[PDB]
């Protein structure tokens, strides 16, 4: 298991524009297009992202390309963030994937606001961190996914994805 396989499980793969769990137009493997309620705006974002007139439809290779870019952007985001980078650097390879997963889903700024959870993770207080992480809108809105990510943080294993 690796970050690509992990996020592929959590995000799915859909080749037509669809609405994510927040009601936002998305495509591929969790590629957020826009928060605009306009499908035309989402179609314009898609064509810009792919570099052709897609009419709301892409290929798997195109989906995978956006996914590679988006995973990299999540990791870049962490490394450039003053609150996330020290936690990331303190973690093992498996728990780093849990943090990347959270940033992929909710963005750099949003995960950086989990100040108390991040401190617990830095302190390697894994059970305490797991408890704190669940006291969140994130957990309540996407509980099965949050439970998987939280188990990854608690254990440093892939048991929730195996
Ligand atoms: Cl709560
Ligand atoms: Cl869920
Ligand atoms: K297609
Ligand atoms: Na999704």
């Amino acid at each position: 298991m690796n970050i690509f396989e992990m996020l592929r499980i959590d995000e799915g793969l859909r080749l037509k524009i669809y609405k994510d769990t927040e009601g936002y137009y998305t495509i591929g493997i969790g590629h957020l297009l826009t928060k605009s309620p306009s499908l035309n705006a989402a179609k314009s974002e898609l064509d810009k992202a792919i570099g052709r007139n897609c009419n709301g439809v892409i290929t798997k290779d195109e989906a995978e390309k956006l996914f590679n870019q988006d995973v990299a952007a999540a990791v870049r985001g962490i490394l450039r963030n003053a609150k996330l980078k020290p936690v990331y650097d303190s973690l093992d390879a498996v728990r780093r994937c849990a943090l990347i997963n959270m940033v992929f889903q909710m963005g750099e700024t949003g995960v950086a606001g989990f100040t108390n959870s991040l401190r617990m993770l830095q302190q390697k207080r894994w059970d305490e961190a797991a408890v704190n992480l669940a006291k969140s809108r994130w957990y309540n809105q996407t509980p099965n996914r949050a439970k998987r990510v939280i188990t990854t943080f608690r254990t440093g294993t892939w048991d929730a994805y195996k």
